[PDB]
């Protein structure tokens, strides 16, 4: 869930996870546009996973799952069922791509005018 968000992007990446809250295109509730940078990238691709995640009949930003924070990383477990992992592994995964990238504030709040109305392909 979004919990489980904040807390995993906190965990791995050198920043407060209210950094992506309305960042790019893609960053913040919905998306849509070609992506800005690397940020909005991860972005891109972690509403896909939760797209294909409420495709598999699971609630991306309502259910809990178990995870731990260990040398900055993010160890997913233990899952009660599938629903628990693919979250724990969607969130693992945008932690680690957000980790890795450089912050372009320049897209903090970023017009949503701006955003082309479509998308690269999941
Ligand atoms: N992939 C994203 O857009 C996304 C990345 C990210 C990172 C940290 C975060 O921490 C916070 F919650 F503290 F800001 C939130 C984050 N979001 C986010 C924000 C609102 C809704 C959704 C659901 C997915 C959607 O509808 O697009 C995701
Ligand atoms: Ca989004």
């Amino acid at each position: 869930g979004i919990l489980e968000l904040a807390g995993t992007v906190g965990c791995v990446g050198p920043r407060t996870p209210i950094a992506y809250m309305k960042y790019g295109c893609f960053c913040g509730l919905g998306g849509h546009g070609q992506p800005r940078d690397a940020i909005d990238w991860c972005c891109h691709g972690h509403d896909c996973c939760y797209t294909r995640a409420e495709e598999a009949g699971c609630s991306p930003k309502t259910e809990r799952y178990s995870w731990q924070c260990v040398n900055q990383s993010v160890l997913c477990g233990p899952a009660e069922n599938k629903c628990q992992e693919l979250l724990c592994k969607c969130d693992q995964e945008i932690a680690n791509c957000l980790a890795q990238t450089e912050y372009n504030l320049k897209y903090l709040f970023y017009p949503q005018f701006l955003c082309e109305p479509d998308s690269p392909k999941c």
